[PDB]
Parts: C-alpha cells; structure tokens; sequence
C-alpha cells in the first residue's frame, strides 16, 4: 500500500451526494462526460451510487447517466461509459471525519478526487494530502 487504511463509516446501500468542503459544491457528472461541481442541490447530475470493488475500493457512478467517475492519464476527471481501471478509487477517512478518494491507478502519485473553491475539478498532480479540495462529505439524496 501507498496509503493508510482508515475507512469511513457508512455503506453503499443508497446513492449519495458528494459534498466538497472546499467551495461547498456537489460533485457533478455531466451527460457530456464533463466533471465539475455545483452548489445547486437540485441538479439531476449530482446523484451518485457508490459501490465497492475490494474493501476500501469503490466505483462512483452517476445515477442519472450511468457514467462512472474516472481520472485519465493526465489526471483529468471524466465520465466513462464503462467501468475500467481508471474508475477505481481508494475511499478513505480523512481528518477523522471526511471522505477522500484516491485514484487507484495513480495511487503511488497521490492523485485525488478534488474540487476548487470555484467548483472546477482539480487535476491529479495538483492535488495532495492536506488540502481542503480533497475533503468530501457524503450526503443522502
């Protein structure tokens, strides 16, 4: 392992909203495959169904579109039509409270899922432990 194994409480029974502490945005996966954040709780593209691969491993899928959250070779997030290696994230507890999502594929590089205060997604290499951008709160929908 390149990372710790403190896991967050909770399960994957119901879909969730992934609320980013940084700018107060909900993670959004647009039908066009684009990824960002919105403060509009009413958005239809913020509903996500998480599931587990191995313990601590998850898929993050748009309920509206069926698209899987993924991070490309260049660290850019995108919506994938099919589940692939770029779609697996290491879900962990952080600061004894939040959830962090590390790219499994790019784990050794410490590339995280993250949102800027302006609601735009962060590129892998620009993320790092210790930022507010990587902190998420899963909220029920």
């Amino acid at each position: 392992h390149h990372h710790h194994f403190n896991l967050p409480p909770g399960n994957y029974k119901k879909p969730k909203l992934l609320y980013c502490s940084n700018g107060g945005h909900f993670l959004r996966i647009l039908p066009d495959g684009t990824v960002d954040g919105t403060r509009d709780r009413s958005d239809q593209h913020i509903q996500l169904q998480l599931s587990a691969e191995s313990v601590g491993e998850v898929y993050i899928k748009s309920t509206e579109t069926g698209q899987y959250l993924a991070m490309d070779t260049d660290g850019l997030l995108y919506g994938s039509q099919t589940p692939n290696e770029e779609c697996l994230f290491l879900e962990r507890l952080e600061e004894n409270h939040y959830n962090t999502y590390i790219s499994k594929k790019h784990a050794e590089k410490n590339w995280f899922l993250g949102l800027k205060k302006n609601g735009s997604c962060k590129r892998g290499p620009r993320t790092h432990y210790g930022q507010k951008a990587i902190l998420f709160l899963p909220l029920p929908v």
